[PDB]
């Protein structure tokens, strides 16, 4: 359970993300795909992209990134009261996309990497720790839902 102060660190850096969600989503998904190429294979629509340049020019990839961060933002803004939001997301990611928890770990790592790079004004050690705690809570609650749904994750 996060403190209100931890949530405010999370939401203060999230506010900067929201200045340009598309740009942040491109940097985050590209970092994920570069750092863990096997994750790109889950995306039928742009799994053929070969290079970072191709990835940056992909309007579909950009839209995916917006979709991810907007859904994650809505979850973060619930400050742990995210049961309703997590239901559909868990279901799709368990049953349709087949995203293992290990891959949610990799995207959390990519998020933290990009925020650290872009937002040193709002992402010092305390803020990074709060964001890690928020992402760990997300993964914990998603993992519990996966088990309910029948997916070993
Ligand atoms: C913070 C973590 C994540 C969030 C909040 C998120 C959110 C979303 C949302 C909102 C959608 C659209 C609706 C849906 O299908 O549920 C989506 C689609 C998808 N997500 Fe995620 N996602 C996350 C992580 C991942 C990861 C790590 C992968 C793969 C390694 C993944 C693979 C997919 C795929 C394959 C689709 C379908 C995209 C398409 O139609 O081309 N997601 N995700
Ligand atoms: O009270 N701030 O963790
Ligand atoms: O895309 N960052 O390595
Ligand atoms: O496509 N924005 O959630
Ligand atoms: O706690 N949300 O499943
Ligand atoms: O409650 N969403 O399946
Ligand atoms: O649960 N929808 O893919
Ligand atoms: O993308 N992780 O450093």
């Amino acid at each position: 359970v996060l403190s209100e102060g931890e949530w405010q660190l999370v939401l203060h850096v999230w506010a900067k993300v929201e200045a340009d969600v598309a740009g942040h989503g491109q940097d985050i998904l590209i970092r994920l795909f570069k750092s863990h190429p096997e994750t790109l294979e889950k995306f039928d629509r742009f799994k053929h992209l070969k290079t970072e340049a191709e990835m940056k020019a992909s309007e579909d990839l950009k839209k995916a990134g917006v979709t991810v961060l907007t859904a994650l933002g809505a979850i973060l803004k619930k400050k742990g009261h995210h049961e309703a939001e997590l239901k559909p997301l868990a279901q799709s990611h368990a049953t349709k996309h087949k995203i293992p928890i290990k891959y949610l770990e990799f995207i959390s790592e990519a998020i933290i990497h990009v925020l650290h790079s872009r937002h040193p004004g709002n992402f010092g050690a305390d803020a990074q720790g709060a964001m890690n705690k928020a992402l760990e809570l997300f993964r914990k609650d998603i993992a519990a839902k996966y088990k309910e749904l029948g997916y070993q994750g």
